[PDB]
C-alpha cells in the first residue's frame, strides 16, 4: 500500500520562516518536493532468515520486565518546549502538574483503554533545518497532540528505554557516547583478521516501514512482562497511531493519510532501530557475510566482517542490498566495501586518529565540518533554540575543526559582547540543556577525558579535509585561527578565575 495519500491541501507554516540569512534553511515552500520523494507503494517478502532473527529478538525481549509510568512521571519527563495541545494547555502546564493537563491526559488514557480502533489525529509540518549548498527539500515531522504524547510515555517509556539494549546488546548505537562508539568500532575492526566494513542507509526509511513492520515491533514489545493495562494501551496505540492515521496541517485542514512510520512519536527511534537491526541481521545471513558485527542508530548501519576477497565482498554486498530491498528497505546509495576504518561514514561521522600528550595513539569521532560550520554561521547572525554551535563544540570537542575554528570564533564573539556568563539553550541527545560557556572545560573532561585538551599530530586526511572545507566556504585558513586563538586565550587569562580556566584548557593547543 501507499506510504501516504494527499488531498491537495498544502503543508503550511505555523510561524515566520526564513530560507536565507551559500547557507540556506528548509521551509514549507519545499514540502511538495519532499512529499513526492516519500510517497510510494511498498513491497515486502519475508523469508526464514528474517523469521529466525525475529524469534531470537523475542526470546531476549521476553526477559525484560517493564512498568507503567504514572501520569505524574510522564508529565515530568515531557520536554519543556514541545508543542502546546489543542485542548488548552502547553508543555509548561504538563510539567507543573496543572489540573487542566492532568484531567485531559487521564481522559486520553481511558479512551485508549476503551477504544482500540479509531485513528488518532496527527499534525504534519515541514522541519526548518539549516543546510549548505543542489538544494534539498524540508523533512516532514508528523506528531499527535500533547495529551497523547504523555500517554505514549505512560505506556512505553519504560519499554523503549530498557528493551532495545537488551534485544540488540552491543549493536544498539544510542547507548554510546562518541568515545564509546569509537571504542566499539575500533575493537571490532581490530578483532577481524582481514577486516571489511560498510555503511548502509535506507532511502526514505520512515516511508519504507510497513504495517507489518509496525505490528512486528508491537509483538516484540508484548514479549516483555507488562501490566495488563500496559498491554491494552500499547495495542491501542499501535492500531490507532503507529500503523497510520490522518494528517492535518497547522491551519486545521486535512492534508491526507499516513500508512507508514510517524517521525514524531515516542517509538520512532527505538522502532526504526529495531526494524533496521532485524532486516540488516537477516540480510547479513542471506549475503553469507563472515563474522559479522553490526552497529545501528535508526537506519544508519555499519557492518564490520571478515573480508572474503575483493570481488567476493563486492558481490556479497549486492546480495545484502538485494535482501534488504526484498524486506522493503533499498538504499539511498549502494553500499561500498571499505578496507580502511577511517573511510566508513555513518550518522554523518567517522573514526580518526591523533596522539595524546605522551604520544599514544588515540581514536576519536569526527565528521565533515561543512554542515556544522554552516550552522554555526547562521547562529552568528540569527539565534536558535538548539544552539548547534555549542552542541558541536561539546560532541566533537576533540576534533581539529571544533577546537581551532568553532571554539575560537565563539569565545571571541563572547568576549566581544561580554556574554561569557550568559547561559544558552542547547539540544544534545534529545534533551535541552541550559549551558554556561564557562562550564565547557568540565563538560568536555566528563564527556571525552583530559586528553581532549591535548591531542596533536592529527591524520593527514583529516587535516586536508578541514583545510578544503575552510577554502570552499570562504573562512580564514588554519594559520589565522591559531593567531586569533592566541589572542582569545590571552584575554580569558586576564579575566581570571573560571574564564582563565577556559583559556588554559580549551586553548592550550595555541600556545607556542
Ligand atoms: C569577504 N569575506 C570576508 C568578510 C565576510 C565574508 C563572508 N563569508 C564567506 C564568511 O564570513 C565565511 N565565514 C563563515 C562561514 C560562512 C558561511 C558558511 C560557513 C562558514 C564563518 C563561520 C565559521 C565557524 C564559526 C561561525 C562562523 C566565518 C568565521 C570567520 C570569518 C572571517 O573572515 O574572519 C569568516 C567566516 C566574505
Ligand atoms: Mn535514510
Ligand atoms: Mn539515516
Amino acid at each position: 500500500s501507499m506510504s501516504y495519500t494527499w488531498t491537495g491541501a498544502l503543508i503550511t507554516p505555523c510561524a515566520a520562516e526564513e530560507s536565507k540569512l551559500m547557507v540556506y534553511a528548509t521551509t514549507s515552500r519545499s514540502a511538495g518536493l519532499r512529499q513526492k520523494k516519500v510517497t510510494f507503494d511498498r513491497l515486502q517478502v519475508l523469508d526464514d532468515h528474517y523469521r529466525d532473527v525475529l524469534k531470537e529478538m523475542k526470546a531476549k525481549a521476553s526477559t525484560v520486565k517493564a512498568k507503567l509510568l504514572s501520569v505524574e512521571e510522564a508529565c515530568k519527563l515531557t520536554p519543556p518546549h514541545s508543542a502546546k495541545s489543542k485542548f488548552g494547555y502547553g508543555a509548561k502546564d504538563v510539567r507543573n502538574l496543572s489540573s487542566k493537563a492532568v484531567n485531559h491526559i487521564h481522559s486520553v488514557w481511558k479512551d485508549l483503554l476503551e477504544d482500540t480502533v479509531t485513528p488518532i489525529d496527527t499534525t504534519i509540518m515541514a522541519k526548518n533545518e539549516v543546510f549548505c549548498v543542489g538544494r534539498k527539500p524540508a523533512r516532514l515531522i508528523v506528531f499527535p497532540d500533547l495529551g497523547v504524547r504523555v500517554c505514549e510515555k505512560m505506556a512505553l517509556y519504560d519499554v523503549v528505554s530498557t528493551l532495545p539494549q537488551v534485544v540488540m546488546g552491543s549493536s544498539y548505537g544510542f547507548q554510546y557516547s562518541p568515545g564509546q562508539r569509537v571504542e566499539f568500532l575500533v575493537n571490532t575492526w581490530k578483532s577481524k583478521k582481514n577486516p571489511m566494513g560498510f555503511s548502509y542507509d535506507t532511502r526514505c526509511f520512515d516511508s519504507t516501514v510497513t504495517e507489518n513492520d509496525i505490528r512486528v515491533e508491537e509483538s516484540i514489545y508484548q514479549c516483555c512482562d507488562l501490566a495488563p493495562e500496559a498491554r491494552q494501551a500499547i495495542k491501542s496505540l499501535t492500531e490507532r497511531l503507529y500503523i497510520g492515521g490522518p494528517l492535518t496541517n497547522s491551519k486545521g485542514q486535512n492534508c491526507g493519510y499516513r500508512r507508514c512510520r510517524a517521525s514524531g512519536v515516542l517509538t520512532t527511534s527505538c522502532g526504526n532501530t529495531l526494524t533496521c537491526y532485524l532486516k540488516a541481521s537477516a540480510a547479513c545471513r542471506a549475503a553469507k557475510l563472515q563474522d559479522c558485527t553490526m552497529l545501528v542508530n535508526g537506519d544508519d548501519l555499519v557492518v564490520i566482517c571478515e573480508s572474503a576477497g575483493t570481488q567476493e565482498d563486492a558481490a556479497s554486498l549486492r546480495v545484502f542490498t538485494e535482501a534488504m530491498t526484498r524486506y522493503s528497505a533499498p538504499p539511498g546509495d549502494p553500499p561500498q566495501p571499505e578496507y580502511d576504518l577511517e573511510l566508513i561514514t555513518s550518522c554523518s561521522s567517522n573514526v580518526s586518529v591523533a596522539h595524546d600528550a605522551s604520544g599514544k595513539r588515540v581514536y576519536y569521532l569526527t565528521r565533515d565540518p561543512t554542515t556544522p560550520l554552516a550552522r554555526a554561521a547562521w547562529e552568528t547572525a540569527r539565534h536558535t533554540p538548539v544552539n548547534s554551535w555549542l552542541g558541536n563544540i561539546i560532541m566533537y570537542a576533540p576534533t581539529l575543526w571544533a577546537r581551532m575554528i568553532l571554539m575560537t570564533h565563539f569565545f571571541s564573539i563572547l568576549l566581544a559582547q561580554e556574554q561569557l556568563e550568559k547561559a544558552l539553550d542547547c539540544q544534545i541527545y534529545g534533551a535541552c540543556y541550559s549551558i554556561e560557556p564557562l562550564d565547557l572545560p568540565q563538560i568536555i573532561e566528563r564527556l571525552h577525558g583530559l586528553s581532549a585538551f591535548s591531542l596533536h599530530s592529527y591524520s593527514p586526511g583529516e587535516i586536508n579535509r578541514v583545510a578544503s572545507c575552510l577554502r570552499k566556504l570562504g573562512v580564514p585558513p588554519l594559520r589565522v585561527w591559531r593567531h586569533r586563538a592566541r589572542s582569545v586565550r590571552a584575554r580569558l587569562l586576564s579575566q581570571g578565575g573560571r574564564a582563565a580556566t577556559c583559556g588554559k584548557y580549551l586553548f592550550n593547543w595555541a600556545v607556542k
